[PDB]
């Protein structure tokens, strides 16, 4: 007789737990996203050989770019490359790219670490440097590692302003990130305030484990991810949500592979009646913003049909 | 014995009306939208204490942006500043910039409201008014509200094709929005015509209940919804969407927090040998197209269950 | 007795291919693509009706901009407009635009195949076609097809990796699209190596039987779809992607609709102290990676409810 309110005691635990009485709807989102703080970059580097002071401020329209959906990127190191017109010019002397004759190189082929098309004309670039002329903006970008000290490393103290509206297409149910009637003044801590909207871009690299420089040297990605778990009953219902984040990037920083996050940006202009562009590479890191959880609601077919299983488990139970 | 034929009854309504033999599979979509119109701004500003006048045309190349997923914006409204050289120049006199002495701003000090790094030397702006200068582009943004009258009040006059590619990967389906041979000369309207894609910007503005002439100020959020529900079974067969706007803003006008969808826009040149540029701080609705929708087609493994179930629970009901 | 083993045998055939005793978890997943190659325009167009030359080399800052999501653009075809002050000019001369007096069209009327208001002053634009000047930016940009052949034709060479990074947070577990130590240089193919994420944009357009170049002419919509079907027991333990490719776009051609993927990017600058800008009509496939996929983990409130159900079905089975 113990078996029989022991699967009594199983089943109400189960239906207590997992909430199988329970129709659950997924979940349909808008972010909002705000980056407030401005940078101050004062540093030298070494251009084409040369020593040069880059100096200066940057405010919210330089670091930055106009949200793409639910995320937002944030400029941490750039290399500027000025004065590019197109024609023919020699590239910058690798070793696939290094040459003693014409012989080496040959006009039409495109090697998958240059830009452009060489034309096979092996002269000198600098210094009794022979390589064969390419076709593209001079002058060509010199690859060149990162600056050991981050142009941006004044970035971990910016913040950031989240604004989640989530709905539940199967109720009548939308609600928002922030209710009326709380403090804007604040910042995000695990402990002190978990429904605070506002992050930190140290904080949140410091949750993770790793430090802001050596991820900001070559960038990366990052993942800032909200759950929400509602119970839309009458009784003890609440909507909240979950912040956490994790580094979206694989870390390995492998030499086949291609590390952190970085792009090229082309800033076109027309000057002496001729065109020109500048060019950005940038590394920086991206935050997405991964939205996700369930709703929660009382419904009756689903009750039965629960209930129908588990008086069909008793009663196996029962019979043997 | 008429509970007999209640439990069959009752089986027989959950099976036809929650579809329990269908089994379901999620959403994959794609979006792809295209804005048309031109606007035509034609009013007066002051700037600076000085009174300008903005006249022109914009066409569909100038108050918008390539689209970033399944989403775009559509200017609105915009604060213009041109000419801007980067150096040590006074900010805007707020009442937190002011001073007697040069004592009352420190040096290195980042305000949440200011752009750039004052140095501690405050001195007269305009009309003997005392600030210290901060290390920032110059003239600095004017901070002033956007103007009452609309810049682009005529967006609401604009037509958006948005066209939907939905897949449902569990099953082998793959279907569209539009179908072939159909017209497409028309205007969505609730009645009129269901499946008309074309969405008027006045009519979906409308349809929500909230006039144009006041969001428009400083822009906000729209999340057009596009809700499909179709049996994939071979009879009763049907796809179709259905079409459902809600703003997505809180629209609290909360002084705290940031009413609105605003964003600077930066625009860079060289004049004279010397790098410039333009700020345009941008107010406009941004519209998201949330689709969503769940694919059902006839099982059955979900049948066996369901009816398992139902076994148990009449089998139940006929014992007591 | 044949149905006593009957059903039992069932009963373990859908619980095995089913997998009914697993409870499944969606996916949140993250998209990183880099875009490789360069590309390489040579070529005659007739702009104005005067011959012109169009030689040059693009490199991966030309052809593409930062991603917006889970997705990237790939320039194919452009028309440009150079040199375009605001003001009142004539039209192109079209049916709906043509007048022969000043009556014909009137001035506030908007258009829809126009850019600009005309003011309603029926003059001579060229081989004495008389047209209304409107209020745009001049000289407007002529409506002519894209070029036979097509500008970037060698866009098809390119080569794209995709990294991406599937999260269950349901259970504990985050995976990686590539598993360390693996070869990077490598190309994707279905009997060959369907692991390598390496895509070529002919590679992918010959698998769905589609030309590049017949696509290539008004542009279109890719997509890449990455399923995950992943086991998280124990035993049996995998969690390997499988890559698929199809058309996104309607291939309809309608005149009616709007063919292919375009839209119109401006870019500003400043000239004798006068504000111009250049108009590209672009043309380009737009590959979207869609990802989806499902995440099985060992449970044991729903194997004992599907336990319960096949209990009922083969005790009513033995019944009758
Ligand atoms: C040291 C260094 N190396 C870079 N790239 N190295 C590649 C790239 C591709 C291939 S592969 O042929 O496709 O296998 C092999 C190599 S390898 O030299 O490491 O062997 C880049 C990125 O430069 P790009 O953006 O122009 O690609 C940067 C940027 O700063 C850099 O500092
Ligand atoms: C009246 C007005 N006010 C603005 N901002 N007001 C803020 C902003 C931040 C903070 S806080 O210190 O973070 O708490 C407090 C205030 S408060 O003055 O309302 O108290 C902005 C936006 O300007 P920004 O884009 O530069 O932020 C505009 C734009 O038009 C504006 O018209
Ligand atoms: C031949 C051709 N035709 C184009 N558009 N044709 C339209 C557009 C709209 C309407 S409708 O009034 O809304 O019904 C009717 C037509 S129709 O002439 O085919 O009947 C475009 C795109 O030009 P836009 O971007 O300026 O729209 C291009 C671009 O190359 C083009 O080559
Ligand atoms: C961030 O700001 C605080 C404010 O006092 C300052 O102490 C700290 O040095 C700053 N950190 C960086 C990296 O600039
Ligand atoms: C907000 O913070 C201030 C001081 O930081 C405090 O006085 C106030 O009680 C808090 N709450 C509200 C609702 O203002
Ligand atoms: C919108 O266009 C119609 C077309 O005639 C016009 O009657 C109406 O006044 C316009 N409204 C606005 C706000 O531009
Ligand atoms: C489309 O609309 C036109 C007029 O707006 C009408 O004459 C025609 O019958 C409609 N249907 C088709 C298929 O053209
Ligand atoms: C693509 O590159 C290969 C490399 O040899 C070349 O043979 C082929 O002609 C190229 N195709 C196009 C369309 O440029
Ligand atoms: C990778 O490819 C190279 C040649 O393409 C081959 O020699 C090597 O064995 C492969 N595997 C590894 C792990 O390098």
């Amino acid at each position: 007789w113990i078996f029989h309110a022991l699967v009594f005691s199983y089943i109400s635990f189960a239906l207590i737990s997992d909430k199988r009485y329970q129709k659950k709807e997924p979940l349909i989102s808008s972010v909002h996203t705000k980056v407030k703080g401005i940078a101050e970059v004062k540093a030298e580097i070494l251009e084409n050989g040369m020593k040069k002071m880059v100096s200066g401020v940057f405010d919210t329209a330089d670091y930055t770019f106009p949200l793409q959906g639910n995320s937002f990127f944030v400029m941490t190191n750039f290399i500027k490359t000025e004065g590019q017109q197109q024609g023919l010019c020699p590239d910058f002397p690798t070793a696939r790219t290094i040459c003693s004759s014409d012989r080496g190189c040959k006009k039409g082929r495109m090697d998958p670490q240059s830009k452009g098309i060489q034309t096979g004309r092996c002269v000198v670039y600098k210094e009794r440097l022979k390589t064969c002329e390419v076709s593209a903006w001079c002058p060509i970008e010199e690859v060149k590692d990162a600056p050991r000290p981050a142009l941006l490393n004044s970035a971990e103290n910016f913040t950031v302003l989240i604004k989640n509206n989530i709905d539940f297409p199967g109720h009548n149910y939308t609600t928002r990130n922030i209710l009326p009637g709380v403090n804007i003044t604040c910042t995000f801590h695990k402990t002190q305030n978990p429904q605070c909207p506002i992050f930190r871009l140290g904080d949140i690299f410091q949750e993770t484990g790793d430090s802001f420089s050596d991820v900001a040297i070559q960038g990366g990605i990052m993942g800032i991810e909200i759950y929400w778990d509602c119970n839309l009953d009458g009784w003890f219902h609440h909507c909240r949500p979950k912040y956490s984040f994790r580094r979206l990037d694989d870390k390995t920083t492998s030499e086949s592979l291609y590390p952190g996050y970085n792009f090229r940006y082309a800033k076109y202009y027309k000057e002496n009646n001729v065109e020109k562009r500048t060019l950005i590479k940038v590394f920086g890191i991206r935050f997405d913003i991964l939205v996700f959880g369930t709703g929660g609601k009382f419904n009756v077919i689903q009750l039965a049909v629960y209930i129908g299983s588990v008086i069909s488990y008793f009663g196996l139970a029962t019979v043997f």
